[PDB]
C-alpha cells in the first residue's frame, strides 16, 4: 500500500513509540516555538495523522483542530480526541473558513507532495489559514544533498503481549526516495501475519522549500535539527 | 512454508542462531566433558542431524574421529564446507547404517523432535543404540515436555552482520501432540532491498515417559538432565 490504512495504520501508533519517537517533548517544542511567535488561542495540524501531536497540544491553545486524508488514521485521531474537530481533506485544495493562530506540519508529511505546483499550492493554503501574526511551521523530509541511500532501518516493540518488527529500505527514484517498508506482527492468540508498504517520499531543496514559502507571502526561516534531524521551516505572513 | 530447512533458511542459520546467542563452542565443551566423563577413554563421535555442522568442528578439537548424520541437502553442504577432514553422511535418524560404531551419539537443538510419533521414536533411539560403544553414551536433547509448553510464544530477534540484516520473528501454537511453530524472517540489504521467507514445522511433544520408553526398548538405560544447553535439559543412554 501507499495510503496509511488498515493495519498499517493501526499499528502507526506503537511503531513509533519502539522508535523513541516523543510527541509529547516534540509538542512542547511546538507550543514554545508557535509562543515565540504569537504570543495563543489555536492551532490547526495537517496531516495530523493518529493525532498524537494533537492529544498533547490540546492543552497548550485555546482550540486545536486537525486535517488528515486517511480516513483509518482520522479514526485513530477522533477516538484519541473525541472533543477536537478533525477535518477529512487534502492539505494542497481545502477551506475551512477559519484561520489559526499555528498551522503546522509535522514529519515530513510535505514529503507526500509530488512536485513544486502541489508545495505550492498547500503553502497557499497554509497561509491562508494562518492569522497574520501567526505562524506556519512545516518540517521537512530531507533535503538531496542529506539523502542517504541504502538506508536499512530494523527495529521491534512489544506492547500488550503484541511483538511488531518493522524493516524499511531506502532508495533513490527520480527527486525522491523510494522508501519500502515490511512489518512481522505477532500476538499470542492472533498469530503472525505479514505487512508491507512502499512510498514515494519527494526529495525537495531547501530552495524548492522557500520558493513555496515566499510566493505564499510568507517569509521564512530554516531551523537545523528539529525534532527529526530533518529540521524545521517556519513562515510569518506579510511578505 | 518450507519444512525442509532448505534454500534460504540454510544460508541463515548460522548468522541468525549466532544472533539468538547460542555458542556451540561452549554446547561442544560440555559435551566432550559429558561424553569422558562416562567414557574416559572416548575417542569418536557421530552427531545425528548435524545440520550445518557448528558443535562437529567444535568436537574434531575434542575426540580424535567425528562423523555427521544429517537429513537436509542443503545443510548437509555447509556443514560439509565447514568440515573438509570429516565424513559425513546423507539420510535419515529413523533408517541407517554406517559401518561402525562410536565412543558417543548426539542429536542435538531437539532435532528429535522431528520424529512424528513413538514408532519413529524407538526407530530412532534403536538406530543410535546400533551405533554405540558398549562403554559409550549416547545423548539426545529433547523438544518440551507437554506439562512445559507454552501456546501463543512468541520469539523476536534482529542480528546485522556484514551489511545483511536478518529479522526472526516466530509464534508457537498447540497442535495435537505438537508444536506448530511458524516463523518469519524479513531479510534486508543496501543493494539487495527488502525479501520475506518463511517456514512452519510441527514438533512433536514427547512425554518425558516416552523418551524413557524409547531409550529403554534399545538397551539403554536412560537418565535426564534439567537445564541442559536450552532449558529442556539433556536425555543420556548408556549400553546394559
Ligand atoms: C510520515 N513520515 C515517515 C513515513 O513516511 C515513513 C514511511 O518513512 C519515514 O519514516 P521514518 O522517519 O520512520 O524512516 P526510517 O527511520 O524507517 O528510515 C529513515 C529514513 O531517513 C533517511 N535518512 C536518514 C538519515 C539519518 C540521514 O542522514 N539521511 C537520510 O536520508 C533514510 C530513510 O529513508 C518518514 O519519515
Ligand atoms: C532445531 N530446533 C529448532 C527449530 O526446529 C525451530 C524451527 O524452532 C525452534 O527454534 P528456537 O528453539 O530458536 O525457538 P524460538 O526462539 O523460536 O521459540 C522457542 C520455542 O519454545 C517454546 N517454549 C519456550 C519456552 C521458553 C518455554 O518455557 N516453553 C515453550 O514451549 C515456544 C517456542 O516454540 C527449535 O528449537
Ligand atoms: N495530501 C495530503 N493531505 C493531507 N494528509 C496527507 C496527504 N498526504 C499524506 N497525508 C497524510 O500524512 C500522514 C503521514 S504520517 C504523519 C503523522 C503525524 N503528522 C505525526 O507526526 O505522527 C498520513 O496520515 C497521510 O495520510
Ligand atoms: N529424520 C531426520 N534425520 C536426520 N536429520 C534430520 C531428520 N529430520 C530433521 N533432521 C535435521 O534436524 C536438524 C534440526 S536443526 C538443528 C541443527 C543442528 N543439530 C544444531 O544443533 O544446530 C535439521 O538439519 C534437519 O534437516
Amino acid at each position: 500500500q501507499a495510503d496509511y490504512s488498515g493495519e498499517i495504520a493501526e499499528l502507526y501508533d506503537l511503531v513509533h513509540q519502539g522508535k523513541g519517537k516523543d510527541y509529547h517533548r516534540e509538542a512542547a517544542d511546538l507550543a514554545a516555538l508557535v509562543r515565540r511567535h504569537s504570543p495563543a488561542a489555536s492551532l490547526l495540524d495537517v496531516a495530523c495523522g493518529t493525532g498524537m501531536h494533537l492529544r498533547h497540544l490540546a492543552d497548550s491553545f485555546g482550540t486545536v483542530e486537525g486535517l488528515e486524508l486517511s480516513a483509518d488514521m482520522l479514526a485513530i485521531a477522533r477516538r484519541r480526541n473525541p472533543d477536537a474537530v478533525l477535518h477529512h481533506g487534502d492539505m494542497r485544495d481545502f477551506s475551512l473558513g477559519r484561520r489559526f493562530s499555528a498551522v503546522t506540519c509535522m514529519f515530513s508529511s510535505i514529503g507526500h507532495l509530488a512536485g513544486q505546483a502541489e508545495l505550492d499550492a498547500a503553502l497557499e493554503r497554509f497561509a491562508a489559514h494562518v492569522l497574520p501574526d501567526g505562524v506556519v511551521v512545516v518540517e521537512p523530509w530531507w533535503f538531496p544533498e542529506n539523502f542517504t541511500p541504502g538506508y536499512v532501518a530494523a527495529g521491534t516493540v512489544e506492547a500488550g503481549g503484541t511483538t511488531v518488527t518493522r524493516v524499511s529500505h531506502s532508495s533513490r527514484e527520480g527527486e525522491a526516495t523510494r522508501i519500502e517498508v515490511h512489518y512481522l506482527v505477532a500476538g499470542p492468540d492472533r498469530g503472525i501475519t505479514h505487512h508491507e508498504e512502499s512510498h514515494r517520499i519527494t526529495l525537495f531543496t531547501r530552495e524548492q522549500y522557500e520558493r513555496a514559502f515566499t510566493a505564499a507571502g510568507l517569509s521564512v526561516e530554516f531551523m537545523p535539527g528539529g525534532p527529526s534531524g530533518r529540521g524545521l521551516f517556519t513562515g510569518l505572513p506579510g511578505a
